[PDB]
């Protein structure tokens, strides 16, 4: 039968607790709390923690217990609970029997509870302990039971969980094939006669095929099944059109379905051209890809439907088509939204591999030897069916490059993901230049990822023309959200420990975008590229507190310096400057987008230069309705510094992505024009700012379901009377909610904060601040939004719970 959620009605507590794993264990006084949860991001924030994490307490012992009863009915019954994820080096106990010992945080696990339940209708205990340890991870982890857990009561004769594989060998325009695998387990103590059916199911519930097998299963067994069916005249998944059937497997028994599985189905052909770039249905798309971490900022590493599904439609409202889970499996409702919203995903498994990072000596390195091989196979066999998965990956960046026998590892764990799923291409981040060249690593995998090195494109593709190759990391430029800094120089970092707009600053190991899309233009053969990254995350404030491959994993010397800066958006998804960036290299939509902003009262009189980014032809400046040029762009080139970590002669790019001016500043309003074919086709005017006056809040949705778990995002920002943004308030926001909803979390983007994220207050940071309403989970109606600050006009708003 159809699982439940087990999320409901937990007890936790920190720290080590002896007899935590049996059942008679006093825990009433324990914190109640549902899942799922993420206690780092609880805080506090403690220099004791280093901010390479974010300065939270990521590591740890801590327990969570949770008291369940089964019906009656489920006398008889198969009995399983499911874990998506839990961070990490979990320990899973039923009644006081030990059912999972897993490691890595990033997986989820299946555990048979049956032989450990007491009687129908009475009291069932399950104690989690998690001990996850600090010089641990290169970004925030978070902590606790991350992932959403799920309960299922089935048939003594069921589908086994994962089992089921599902894919296309042949495709035309006439049907497709389908080839099939399942396997069905019989737990009695009998042999079972059953009829296992395999239909294919419409969006719309036709059975377009179906087929089906007599059996005896014998007692206490497992059955391999293969099946091979057809779609005639096939919907194909595409990203113009993701639509998938459904691939519903049924235990029929004494003539009754007593199981049903189902799996998506997604009809697409995949083709990697080594010459061509990737093709998706018989032609070519450019792979424009974003890198995201796990976390949701304010919100820490918890899933959250909602919050995910905004990621991704600001990640493609950027015009970004795929995403890369760096560096972990991600979470299924992350694969089942790219399925629905046609993003291409390269599901990674590892960061690291069996040697350790420097200073990172409690990574997945201790668990690699006797973990990867279950750990990479789980991760394939959970997310194999889904379509918008393009390729997989086995690791990032990893130590193995510089070793003489590292590329037996890559042809072993590329084994693996073959074996798993024979139908897939396997890639991996290669960074260390010309060590995974040199040492073969690069010879071993299906497609070359190459971690920064645009600038070798062409001289890697002519060395060898039969590599399929795509920039997995790409970029690492790192920039602040409303922060620019005078002139635009390539210092390494600044005293106000955030980074300039600008889009200069980069460490020893990056470059500025323009560089990738030079070299992408210069090199059709790849595919594209993967940026780092499309949302900010928690940890790793490169430039500030250190850098990813240095040996000291204590990052506290820029403190509160905790967050990261190479996210084209900031922590809760406001656009940066480098959002318009991409946006003018990946949308077709006519834009234009100028910065900063003009608001400089401390530079009358004085230069200062302007940036304008566009899709379009030319653009014209204008300061106080008086024109400043009309520049053409591609052959109006921005000169910037760079500085190429394998290649120490270039000093400057030309870049023909941005367009520049120098103008005197004088407070009024800019105007950007931007032309084509001689006509204006975007205009946009930024005016000087009042002194700050009066709140404005737009919510993203005002129609939430009132499940508990919907979330609207509420941007809040600090204006003048004619509302115009204040590019530099920091007003302190106060928040009430009254109705079917409560604040769950507030945020602004700010990388150098110790401010609560669990709060009804926040900070605006520069001129912008984020609050989080959630809806309350059995309540409809009006959810009631007001903003508050000293000195400022209150705002209203009202929500919809339904
Ligand atoms: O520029 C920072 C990146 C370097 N490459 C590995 C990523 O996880 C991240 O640390």
């Amino acid at each position: 039968d159809d699982r439940v959620s087990f999320n409901s009605g937990w007890l936790f507590s920190k720290g080590d607790h002896i007899d935590a794993a049996k059942s008679e264990f006093e825990d009433s006084r324990w914190r109640k709390l549902d899942l799922p949860h993420d206690w780092a991001i609880e805080g506090p924030f403690d220099k004791a923690y280093s901010a390479r994490n974010g300065g939270l307490p990521v590591f740890g012992t801590a327990w969570y217990r949770k008291h369940f009863t089964l019906p009656k009915s489920t006398l008889g019954k198969s009995v399983s609970i499911t874990f998506d994820g839990a961070m990490s080096n979990t320990e899973v106990f039923v009644n006081g029997n030990k059912v999972i010992s897993r490691p890595f945080g990033y997986i989820a696990f299946e555990f048979d509870i049956t032989p450990y339940l007491n009687s129908p209708g009475d009291e069932n205990v399950i104690s989690v302990k998690l001990s996850p340890e600090n010089y641990s991870a290169r970004w925030y982890s978070g902590a606790g039971i991350y992932r959403n857990t799920w309960l299922e009561i089935n048939d003594k004769v069921h589908i086994k969980q994962w089992e089921t594989f599902v894919s296309t060998p042949t495709i035309t325009k006439d049907k497709a094939i389908v080839d099939y695998k399942t396997t069905v387990i019989n737990t009695e103590k009998s042999s079972q006669p059953v009829v296992i059916k395999t239909s294919i199911k419409s969006a719309e519930g036709v059975v377009v095929d179906e087929v089906a097998q007599n059996t005896i299963l014998p007692a206490n067994s497992e059955h391999k099944i293969q099946q091979q069916l057809k779609i005639s005249q096939p919907r194909l998944w595409d990203t113009e059109d993701p639509y998938r059937y459904t691939v519903v497997t049924t235990v029929v028994k004494d003539g009754n379905a007593v199981d049903v599985n189902s799996v998506p189905l997604g009809v697409r052909k995949i083709e990697f051209k080594a010459d061509d770039g990737f093709w998706l249905n018989d032609r070519r798309v450019q792979i424009q890809g974003v890198c995201l971490h796990h976390d949701n900022g304010p919100l820490g590493a918890i899933v959250n439907t909602r919050a995910i599904e905004r990621k991704l439609e600001i990640m493609k409202e950027m015009g970004a088509n795929s995403v890369r889970t760096s560096h972990n499996p991600p979470s299924p409702e992350l694969v089942e939204l790219a399925d629905k919203m046609g993003i291409l995903l390269q599901v990674e498994a590892f960061d690291m591999w069996e040697i350790e990072k420097p200073a990172v000596v409690n990574g997945y390195n201790k668990d690699f030897a006797q973990w990867h091989d279950r750990d990479l196979r789980d991760m394939i066999k959970q997310y194999r069916n889904n379509p918008s998965v393009i390729m997989w990956s086995i690791g990032n960046e990893v130590m193995e490059q510089r070793k003489d026998d590292g590329w037996k590892v890559a042809k072993n764990l590329q084994r693996i993901a073959h074996d798993e799923d024979p139908t897939r291409l396997v890639t991996n981040g290669l960074s260390m230049y010309p060590d995974f060249i040199d040492k073969g690593m690069a010879q071993e995998m299906d497609i070359v990822g190459l971690n920064y090195k645009a600038y070798k494109y062409q001289e890697i593709k002519q060395a060898h023309p039969d590599w399929i190759i795509v920039g997995t990391e790409t970029s690492s430029v790192v920039s602040t959200r409303g922060v620019y800094h005078f002139p635009i120089e390539k210092y390494n970092k600044h005293e106000s420990k955030y980074v300039t707009s600008f889009d200069v600053i980069t460490p020893p190991w990056a470059y500025i975008p323009d560089l990738e899309f030079e070299n992408l233009k210069n090199n059709p053969s790849v595919m594209g590229e993967y940026i780092w990254t499309g949302f900010d995350y928690i940890g790793e404030p490169t430039p500030y507190g250190g850098r990813d491959h240095g040996n000291k994993f204590y990052w506290n010397q820029d403190w509160p310096a905790r967050s990261s800066s190479f996210g084209a958006v900031d922590l809760v998804g406001f656009k940066k400057d480098r959002f318009y960036l991409y946006q003018s290299q990946w949308t077709k939509k006519p834009m234009v987008h100028v910065l900063p902003h003009w608001n400089w009262p401390e530079k009358v009189g004085e230069t200062i230069p302007v940036f304008a980014y566009t899709n379009a032809e030319e653009v014209e400046l204008f300061v106080n309705g008086q024109s400043k040029g009309r520049k053409r762009k591609g052959e109006d080139k921005v000169r910037l510094p760079v500085s190429l970590r394998y290649d120490k002669s270039v000093k400057y790019f030309d870049s023909p992505y941005r367009l520049r001016w120098d103008v005197e500043y004088q407070p009024g309003e800019i105007k950007v024009v931007a032309y084509t074919n001689d006509k204006v086709v975007s205009v946009k005017t930024v005016k000087t700012a009042d002194k700050a006056a009066q709140i404005a809040l737009f919510p993203d949705r005002k129609i939430l379901s009132a499940d508990g778990y919907d979330l609207s995002y509420i941007t809040v920002e600090i204006t003048d009377t004619d509302g115009n943004l204040v590019p530099d308030a920091d007003n302190k926001i106060n928040f009430k909610v009254e109705g079917a909803g409560e604040i769950i979390a507030v945020g602004n983007g700010d990388s150098a904060t110790t401010a609560p994220f669990q709060a009804d207050y926040r900070h605006a940071f520069y001129g912008k601040a984020m609050l989080i309403v959630k809806s309350n989970k059995g309540m409809a109606g009006e959810i009631k939004v007001t903003a508050s600050a000293e000195k400022l006009i209150s705002s209203s708003v009202v929500l919809v719970s339904q």
